[PDB]
């Protein structure tokens, strides 16, 4: 048994080729496939764009529709801070709301029964929330609180082509106000795309959020969308159906190939297995069997599954179907990135293009080991950042944006902001901005000095090892 | 006298387990308190954020309501420029004053007598404050001034449901004035964690600063808070007493138990080196002996008393003896910070995982001699562009800022905008601007490019030493 | 045939002088080149600002002009949101074109017949565009468009020294308004360098898209412009024309030599080859025949020709027979960056002061083979980026952008800012927020501690094998 | 001749100290050096804030005075952009300039005769510039222009306690409009500081600027400030005198110790000299004579030079001789940071804290020769971008600017902002764009990858060579 078979397994396409009349098939399948996905993520783009830009459009219209005094960048400062103002700030949303038509640049409609919950049918609620009881009377210190919330409604209808007026604020045990209404309108600009438009539904909310009680108002509107096909669509003027089916079909017959291939690398493994055991004591190999598992294979039929699937709800969403664009946005897009990774596999037969494979594959292990100990430390500053800090500094007001504000200190990123950001206000007290200088610059001077170049420093040292030299 | 004891006491767990019957207690103890000392701290963040919230929100909506024409983002150039505006902005915060419960949307009280030191019992304090005698006569080029400081003040009640409109600044000799007085609130919000609200009073101090005689008049608003329970507080509806607790148990046994192992070594110490005085010479060991202190069992023991303090604390501010959330937030987050780091004790046995902690012990030495001379040069650079450049460059107002702006420029961040903010007025002379290019360009190329690569060179140099290949 | 031929051709500068009586004429040629170009440049410099200049604050006192309510900053938001804004911002263009004379600071003249292709003769052409049938229903959920596009356009005249107020828009079925006209005006500042004023025609395009049907209408201004010579100019008061040629006199002879050596190491190279092909079999060398061509003579003729070409268009800027400022500039700036670079070709001579080059060109060919690599990987995170985060990303929204972001990404700028861009809207789904996180965390952290760590490994070491020691 | 002098000359002060009863002066003479100079900077800043925070707000007072609408920020955009509000603008500023007693809150007096050159007695003049002839056509695109610039004045008195209302602009040859006059204030607040009160004399000088000839004219407020004593001042209240000639003698003690020690060292060095020439051939040694030469000494005389002129700069300006604060300022910081610096000679006879130094001496050979290379390219880039650019882009509109742009981005800082500053605008056209990516992605790319790599790469390898190991 001379078992040339093995080294004929783990052999370039160029040796299989000098060997047999071995043509590669996956490799232009990899080519055809970066190609095609890419044109088809692309070609998705567009209208996908045309969704994102509708929504975030009609939401911007609406706050300088609804919201008094509104203007562009203001909308984590805009509040109320006298009851004149909250209650011009209501009236003016309500009054815009009744005479959208005349005053809209858009074609909106009324959704009769559209006020949300707190509705009994009509368009528009108006409603607002205090305690059940309150008796809040600091002059003498006391207060009597029964924290019950209590909802009291108003009814708003537009006219078919006031009540609301009458409103009386509940300031001192006040929880919030909202108004909630929806509003119906069609995406013509689908047509450049030749696409059909949909009836977009939105719902809008404004808050007057008092749960602070703390003498600031701030008002805010948000929307949600609904997609759906409109009944009776009619456009006169009126090929990417088969360009999804190119695309599934490629990315089937990679998988196919990539499948068989993993058969026989098994198939391969148990054979030199039991050779082996046969030549030695039986049960030898532990995991020299997995060496036999190349993943990159694994890789390229995890990508082929995302792509067929990706492709197969963009096909659902262009019938009307379906409306998920950022579910179908993120599969096409990351199957785009594994395709176009997957090409490397042809690269790592040839050691002058794999250094950087090779070096990771020889460095992980350590990096692995290394980052246990680092991951303590940087989780132990992300917990004090966060609760200590995240009251005062605006870049620790969460524990996703206090990791990030970590990361980007680790690479040496807005330093000198996130210090100002403490001198700014000094944390209102002296012992919070000598804390935070303490912690930054500790942590710092810790990361950037001693992790990060010891990090690197088993990187090259990997490199060291593997390089021909 | 074999004397295995030595090599036992230098075990690690594992090995300490298969040696005797040695459960790791340490260990798993170290694990829960990981587990329980961050719950702890975010549980007592979310009392610390709605307490930060309520101060700065209330800040802010007297900023809206006292300041005449302010915006938010204005703060730092809010300034009035003629007598015509001075006296408006005056007239305005004391009439909102007066008219408060009528407009505000928080619930405030007015404090009685709450004016400050130079109110005679009422509760607003209308201060001019101007030099004894002035006699400015720029025309002339002369002056006649007796710098001694008079403050003229008018009081101000509130109606129980004028005076000030006679105010006349002497503008010529015009020091400052301001306005004083309190205002009470209820923070409502703590009800959302279950807590019974406290009583805040805000003490509002509103200056005009004239100091400059500029012709330019900054306003600012400034508040103190005092935090104090109700007399009579009553809320209808209403565990961590005694998750609080836990906390301090399983401290207190995490530090009996490394006060145990700290004995222990002391003796083992103790015993090893008079073993040794008797094998040779009386006296030869001078540093081993500190060898045998393990420094992880002291950072663990100054953690439990740093735990079991902010524990205390924080029970004392919610059984309302205590209103000081900064100090238990900082002792808290530090204590979390210490609890996560000392878990790293346990991979110090590991030489793969010990690579930071080795390559640190071994590269601080050389270090630290290192930023022995580093020093001088960077205090050298501090003193010089904190006098230099203080007045004219935004980044070097002060020492703890200039050292900020010194530690971010070593690190390669916010470099354009330190020499566009010299560009943008050339500290008003080419002189200033040519010594600002100098200082910044030797400054960035000197610490960027010898110190930091030596910095990094001498702990990759220490790493080289200690890895095993 | 001792051949020190070939030696003599490898010989440096001074070499060659020791040598025999060879003056050096390139190399003080280059100097003089360096010298006289790089004061052409700037010289150009100075009549290309004032166009640019010109150009520009015409644009932004159109802006002022003819767009109401614009402030400085606000051209990217700047949109009207109601039907009575729309009409008031097209009624106040129109009506500040009609009294330009009158109002401007600058003395424009009217262009008659140039209010664009739908214009019939008329100075300002007023268009709105609609759908030929549009019938946009949301109430019933309907619609029936003609996606036809119906351009119908009122004329305006200027009074020589109304009718578009009827206009009546088609809100619903909109696409755009436009509003065409020319400004005629003269650049008098250019009497400053000497130079007879020309003629300027701004063509203005003031458009009102309603592309999107979002009830929201950006509005924007565009100036295309077309520079000629003034029909009658006369200045009372009126070098440069003898130093472009002086210029090109002189990149004429380094040209010349340049070519002489380059046919002097062709003809050595040919003669060397056939005595090798004699000394042993014939067609022994294959790729020593480059090794004779040296590209820095190379590079020195490709900037001759770059820099005569660039003076050329210069003399017939001046001559006023062309108008392409920013073709010369951009072949006189990359001249003067390759005559500046030339000059290396001497440095080379001498190992102490070739470190750069001598490491550039042992470490190229290592450089390109990883980068085929890294190319892959990069190009799948650009589009992946590019479709799925440019809907909701700033420095995601075109492909150039997205390359920027990634290549400063991987030199570790503006990353907490491209976090928190995601953080600020969270792409208005907690899915794309969570594959921006992973996209930006694995982007990042792969091409900053591996990629870039390995690149300048590989530079590191070619300097390592090609330093002394 | 044993020799031993030479040994004792090259030899630490302890070393010396254990030799002969040799105590160290110099050392402890740096040490108090240190210290007093550092104390009396800080001193001197105290009065040279005061000075500048005093010219920088009554600057930005006079542009909230005088310019009509100006908010603070708007300074680079600042201009009139028809005809009435350049009109409005210009009365508006003398009619606040009659009324400024009246309305100011700081106490100016006006300076009778203080107009400027074209005033002929009066305290206010109001220039407009224009062409000799102008007959600006662009209708028929023909002009007639005599560059001759003409200066028609408007003199204005204030009231002891109209006719510029009359002014008629020439707009279409208008060159710019000049507002000068000076006011008179006393800066009190230097009472503070002990100090007896200066006057000072704004000129200000405010300009409309029509240049461009654009359509937007830039109104922009310059002033220029001088400081004198005031003829009759009088404080009835009114140490660092004496701490000055401290400061003056210790910098003599010093500079006489370096003096001595340094002639000490000539005379040895020639007394060696001489014997070597007497052991061998005559004029052996060429450099080690400089090697004789310790560059510390050197140092500190300059640092005391520079600390007593400094000194007696400010003696003379509190002596209120002298009115140079920015002069004193640099004299003062830049011997600080030289006198803090010096005290690093103390730390070369220990290697292991003269890692800096010793890598340093070392590594500046090659260093240089590398840099000589890099500047050509450096300086390539920094017209090409400067000339090309320039016109476009916000930070390469100066040599210095671009200078500082370029710095920036090899030390990786600013990256996007560059990019996305071409992004906005394009350059205007698609060409520029372009040239600018190019421009920027081969700079950024060679100088980050390869110049910085291996300029690190040198000095790493200076300190391997230093290192002991
Ligand atoms: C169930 C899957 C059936 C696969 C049938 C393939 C039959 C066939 O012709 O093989 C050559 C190529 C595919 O073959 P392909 O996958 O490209 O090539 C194989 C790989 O090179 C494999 O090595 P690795 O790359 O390292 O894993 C090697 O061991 C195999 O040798 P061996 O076969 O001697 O053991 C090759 O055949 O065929 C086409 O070009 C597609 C024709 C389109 C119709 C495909 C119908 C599915
Ligand atoms: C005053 C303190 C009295 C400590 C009494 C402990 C008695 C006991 O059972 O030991 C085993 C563990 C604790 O024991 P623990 O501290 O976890 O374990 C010790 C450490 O491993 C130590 O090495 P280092 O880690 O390197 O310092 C080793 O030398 C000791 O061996 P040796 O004793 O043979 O000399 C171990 O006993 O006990 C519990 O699991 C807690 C039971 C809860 C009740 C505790 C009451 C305080
Ligand atoms: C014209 C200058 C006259 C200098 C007179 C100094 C006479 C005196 O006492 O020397 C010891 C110290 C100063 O002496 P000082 O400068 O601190 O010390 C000298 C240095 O250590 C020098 O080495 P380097 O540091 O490497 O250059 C060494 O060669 C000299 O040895 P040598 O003399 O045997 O050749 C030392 O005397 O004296 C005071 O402590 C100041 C007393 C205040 C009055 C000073 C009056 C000026
Ligand atoms: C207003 O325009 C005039 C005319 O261009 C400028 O006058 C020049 O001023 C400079 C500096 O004061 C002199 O060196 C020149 O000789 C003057 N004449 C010319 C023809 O340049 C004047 O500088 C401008 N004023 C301002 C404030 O920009
Ligand atoms: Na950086
Ligand atoms: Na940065």
């Amino acid at each position: 048994d001379l078992r040339r078979r093995l080294k004929y397994f783990f052999m370039s396409p160029c040796d299989k080729f000098r060997a047999k009349g071995r043509k590669p098939c996956k490799l232009m399948l990899q080519v055809v496939k970066i190609l095609v996905v890419t044109v088809q993520l692309i070609l998705f783009g567009l209208s996908n764009q045309l969704v994102v830009t509708f929504r975030e459009e009609n939401t911007i219209a609406f706050r300088h529709l609804f919201l008094l005094g509104y203007s562009d960048g203001s909308d984590d400062t805009f509040a109320a801070y006298t009851q004149e103002q909250l209650y011009q700030a209501i009236f003016y949303a309500v009054d815009q709301y009744l005479i959208l038509p005349e005053i809209s640049l858009g074609r909106y409609a009324y959704v009769r029964g559209g006020g949300g919950p707190w509705a009994n049918g009509s368009a528009l609620a108006l409603c607002q929330r205090y305690y059940h009881r309150g008796h809040v009377d600091p002059a003498n210190d006391t207060f009597d609180i029964d924290p019950r919330v209590v909802t009291d409604c108003i009814q708003v209808d537009p006219p078919d082509r006031a009540s609301y007026k009458n409103l009386t604020l509940k300031f001192h045990k006040l929880i919030n106000v909202t108004i909630h209404f929806q509003l119906k309108t069609i995406n013509l600009q689908s047509l450049i795309n030749n696409e059909i438009p949909d009836c977009y539904t939105f719902s809008i909310l404004i808050t007057f959020d008092n749960k602070a009680h703390s003498g600031r108002i701030p008002i805010r509107l948000e929307t949600k969308t609904h997609i759906q096909e409109c009944k009776h669509p009619s456009v006169s003027r009126h090929f990417r159906l088969l360009f999804d089916v190119v695309v599934i079909l490629t990315c089937s017959l990679s998988f196919l190939l990539c499948a068989r291939s993993l058969l026989r690398g098994f198939l391969l493994q148990n054979e030199f297995v039991v050779f082996m055991w046969r030549r030695r004591g039986r049960e030898i190999s532990l995991w020299e069997r997995l060496e036999f598992v190349n993943g990159w294979y694994i890789l390229l039929v995890t990508s082929d599954v995302l792509t067929i699937s990706g492709t197969v709800m963009k096909i659902g969403i262009e019938a009307k179907n379906l409306a998920s664009y950022d579910v179908c946005s993120i599969l096409l897009g990351t199957s785009t990135l594994l395709v176009w990774v997957g090409v490397i596999r042809y690269l790592t037969f040839f050691h002058k293009y794999n250094i950087l494979i090779a070096t990771l594959r020889v460095a992980l292990p350590s990096v692995m080991r290394f980052c246990c100990c680092v991951a303590v430390i940087y989780l132990g500053y992300c917990f004090c950042g966060w609760i200590v800090l995240g009251p005062y500094h605006v870049k620790f007001r969460s524990l996703s944006m206090v990791s990030e504000c970590l990361f980007s200190l680790i690479n040496g990123d807005d330093m000198f902001v996130t210090f100002a950001a403490m001198q700014a206000q000094q944390g209102h007290s002296s012992l919070v901005w000598l804390f935070s200088q303490l912690y930054l610059y500790s942590f710092i001077s810790l990361f950037i000095y001693m992790v990060l170049s010891l990090f690197i420093a088993l990187i090259t040292g990997a490199y060291d090892t593997i390089k021909h030299p």
